[PDB]
């Protein structure tokens, strides 16, 4: 809606208070002006019809419960979209400024979160399994990831160009959550995921096979579950992310680490020029190598972590 750009003031799920960017007319509207063509949050009432009603507050402030998904859902969207413009240079995830739309509050006691092709949509969680989770900063950022991917890359949601496409989200959702500086780790999820038991998490990018994911292609799942493994398999792309960014031994190969920046700037080059929709591990290495090739040198000790940490996950 047209109308003044003001900063209201919130409190997210986990019950922290932020400033955030709003629109005022009549209502305070959660639509921040100040990035891009816009960022406009979304009220879906528990319902599934999209996007539902954009999100109107009367006094610009935003401490009741009902609140805190939309407060998480529209901040974390604009740290996305500063990480991306600052250090990518891309504006929004088409690269052209578009606007960022979520929805919260979709359905009742929906245990998961989504890029639609349009816009993101955060259930509430069932408050056992997880707690709404816009309030998960990497949650937020692996969403709009398969945006910018959607835009690039066009991998294929199924099989290894799927799995890819999931790593992606969860290298950048994690990369965002280090940019932040939001208690950083490099576990998937943890904070909207089991409220009931700290120090876990959905998926791990630094030991995928605590929570059962494989660690090394000869792991890989073959089934029909999942697309073909798609959360299962990006386990195997995550830990050898981990490995380039943070070095260490597995399976016998050891690798020497070259830092989240220069990780973030190798994916973030194959992924806008390199992959391709139906790109495969085997093209996901290749293209790494290269984007690392054009960076730093085919002599660099930066191509001969990136060969290393294939070497380690067993792919060739
Ligand atoms: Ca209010
Ligand atoms: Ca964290
Ligand atoms: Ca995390
Ligand atoms: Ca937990
Ligand atoms: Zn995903």
């Amino acid at each position: 809606i047209t109308g003044t750009s003001t900063v209201g003031v919130g409190r997210g799920v986990l019950g922290d208070q932020k400033n955030i960017n709003t629109t005022y007319s009549t209502y305070y509207y959660l639509q921040d002006n100040t990035r891009g063509n816009g960022i406009f949050t979304y009220d879906a009432k528990y319902r599934t019809t999209l996007p539902g009603s954009l999100w109107a507050d009367a006094d610009n402030q935003f401490f009741a419960s009902y609140d805190a998904p939309a407060v998480d859902a529209h901040y974390y969207a604009g740290v996305t979209y500063d990480y991306y413009k600052n250090v990518h240079n891309r504006l929004s995830y088409d690269g052209n400024n578009a606007a960022i739309r979520s929805s919260v509050h979709y359905s009742q006691g929906y245990n998961n979160a989504f890029w639609n092709g349009s816009q993101m949509v955060y259930g509430d969680g069932d408050g056992q399994t997880f707690i709404p989770l816009s309030g998960g900063i990497d949650v937020v950022a692996h969403e709009l990831t398969h945006a910018v991917t959607d835009y690039t890359a066009g991998l294929i949601y199924q099989n290894e160009s799927g799995a890819i496409n999931e790593a992606i989200s969860d290298i950048f959702g994690t990369l965002v959550e280090f940019y932040a500086n939001k208690n950083p780790d490099w576990e998937i999820g943890e904070d909207v995921y089991t409220p009931g038991i700290s120090g876990d998490s959905l998926r791990s990018m630094s030991d995928p096979a605590k929570y059962g994911d494989p660690d090394h292609y000869s792991k890989r799942y073959t089934g029909t579950q999942d697309n073909g493994g798609v959360h299962i398999n990006s386990g195997i792309i995550n830990k050898a992310a981990y490995l380039i960014s943070q070095g260490g031994t597995h399976y016998g190969v050891s690798v020497v680490g070259i830092g989240r920046d220069k990780l973030g700037k190798i994916f973030y080059r194959a992924l806008t020029q390199y992959l391709t929709p139906t790109s495969n591990f085997s093209q996901l290495r290749a293209a790494a190598v290269q984007s690392a090739t054009d960076l730093y040198g085919s002599t660099s000790q930066e191509v001969a972590s990136v060969k290393q940490a294939f070497d380690a996950v067993g792919v060739k």
